[PDB]
This record gives structure tokens, sequence and C-alpha cells, in this order.
């Protein structure tokens, strides 16, 4: 394999955290292949669920828990520290939070939480690589509580970066929120990438094309899909008790991925960096609430 990048895995992985059986585990956690019988039974569907006040509430807790281990992470971003360290510190944060790593064993996932420097799209796998100064460091988190899933994302800068990291990780953020800014009923999810676009080309960089946002509830990824690029078909129009992600992931370079031998670490084909934001996002009547929003702090952790 031609690597795209400096970056390489580094191996080997840790032996798969074991989650106490006490904690309520979403049907994937026992699948062999971490196949999501629930999910696979909603394939090619694009109706989209309207929350009930109960599940509401479920989401409102389980977003908050999310957010909570992602502070934990965020503070343990500095260099030195390695991918699977973070990992096992969020690990043991959602079993404290009586809460399953929604990423472990998801069509099997090796890990608890995604954690992507640098050149990595999404999706990359916590490993024995020690944390670079200068690097730029996304880690997602996504909960099970109850029945209902909680996603969401923020890139991170490792100690002192370059101008090029700081103008990609803050675009990146502004075409996150831009988006959100936009979310109420009557919009259609199509529209959500035009905005994203426009930021992201005005600034220079790139908006990846394979990965999307999504509904997210008692499924992990479910209808409606929402891609970050302009012009998409995305099928569906807002309402309100509707809950999806909005996570544009922002390249230095071109929208090109690939995934690495591993089956899941996405990679910018031309090696430069990119950046990813992400909130799950309940639409309302006056616009959106923002379900993994922080609570104690006005801004994401790269600019405080
Ligand atoms: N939370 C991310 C994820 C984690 C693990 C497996 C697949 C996606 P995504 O849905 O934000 O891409
Ligand atoms: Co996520
Ligand atoms: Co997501």
């Amino acid at each position: 394999y031609r690597y795209t990048g400096k970056l390489r895995p580094h191996y080997p992985l840790m032996p798969t955290r074991p989650v106490p059986s006490y904690i309520q585990r979403p049907d994937y956690a026992d699948h062999p292949l971490g196949m999501s019988e629930s999910e696979q039974a909603l394939k090619g569907t694009s109706q989209i669920k309207l929350l009930s006040s109960e599940d509401i509430e479920g989401m409102r807790l389980v977003c908050r828990l999310a957010r909570e281990v992602l502070d934990v992470a965020a503070g343990m971003i500095k260099p030195g520290v390695t991918t699977e360290e973070i990992d096992h510190a969020v690990h043991l944060a959602c079993i404290a939070r009586n809460c399953y790593p929604s990423p472990l064993n998801y069509y099997n996932f090796p890990k608890s939480c995604c954690t992507s420097v640098n050149e990595v799209i999404c999706h990359g796998i916590p490993d024995r690589r020690p944390l670079q100064e200068g690097d730029i460091v996304n880690v997602d988190i996504t909960l099970y509580r109850n029945g209902y899933h909680g996603d969401l994302n923020e890139t991170f800068f490792v100690g002192e970066v370059d101008d090029g990291a700081r103008k990609l990780v803050q675009t990146t953020y502004e075409c996150l929120m831009q988006a959100i800014d936009a979310v109420k009923p009557g919009v259609r999810y199509r529209e959500l990438g035009n905005i994203i676009q426009k930021h992201a080309q005005a600034n220079g960089f790139s908006v990846v094309r394979s990965y999307c946002g999504h509904g997210i509830h008692k499924l992990f990824h479910t209808a409606p899909n929402v891609p970050h690029y302009a012009k998409n078909k995305a099928v569906g129009v807002m309402k309100s008790g509707h809950v999806f992600t909005i996570e544009p992931m922002i390249c230095e370079g071109g929208w090109q991925d690939e995934t690495w031998p591993d089956g899941w670490t996405a990679v910018t084909r031309d090696g430069k960096r990119s950046a990813q934001f992400e909130h799950t996002l309940l639409v309302t009547d006056t616009g959106c609430e923002i379900l993994t929003r922080r609570l104690d702090s006005a801004r994401p952790h790269f600019m405080s």
C-alpha cells in the first residue's frame, strides 16, 4: 500500500477493550461482523423518524453525555500522548456514564472513538502513535444510552501549529455553524451542502464527498443522508422532531479520499490536511437545538 502522506499506523493495537455486562448494548455489539440488523432493516429508505417527547429526552441525555466525554478527550490533547491512550480514557469515560461507546465493534471497528490526524479525513483508529507538536487531531465521540446514540466531534491543535492549520480548522468550524444556522423546519437537507461548500470554496479549501451527515437516534446511522457539498440530491425536508448530524470535512488540497488497508482510515489522496466538526441537531420551531453543544463555555476547544 502506498500511503498518501507522512502518517503511518502504529501497530500492534492493544486487545479490544471490554464493556461490562451491565451496560446496555446496541444490536451490532454482538454481531460477529458488527452488522446492525435494525439499520439494515431500513436500508435504502429515505423516510425520517419523528421523535416523541421521550425520544427527545433520551437524545438530550445521551448527547449531553457524549459532550462530557469529548471534553475529557480534549483535556488530554498534548504532544506525546498516544491516540490509544485517548481512546482508553474515553472508553472508561463512557462506562462511568453507563453508556456504550457506539463505535465499538460497529461493523468491526476495533476501538471506542475515532482519532483522525492531519491527512486523515475521518475514522482514524486509535493506535500507538504519540501526538506530535504541530499536528491537528479530531476526536469523534459517539455514546449509546437507553436505546439512543449521541454523536459529535471536534478538531484540536497539538501544541503550536502553523497558519494553514489555524485557517483550515477555523474555516471548517465556520462551515458547520453556518450550516447549523440555516436549520429549521421547511428547509431542504440538500441545501446544507450549498452553504458549506460556498464558505469552504471562498477560503480555498475543498469539501469531502464520500462521507455525509446522518440521522441518528435509535440507530447510529440512518435517514436522512446529509451531503456537505453543493448541488447534491439529498432527499427530505426538515421538520420539527427531526434529529441528524452535520459533520463537514474540509481539505487543504483536493476533495478525493481513499481508505487505508485497515478498511476504516479515510485519508486525502493528496496527503494534505483535513479537518472536521460535528454536532447532533434537533430541529425545533424557531430553528434547531444543538444537542451536543458545550454548556459551560462559549467556544470550541481549539479557540480557547
Ligand atoms: N462517529 C463517526 C463514526 C464513528 C465510528 C464508526 C463510523 C462513524 P461519524 O458517524 O461522525 O462518521
Ligand atoms: Co461522529
Ligand atoms: Co456522525
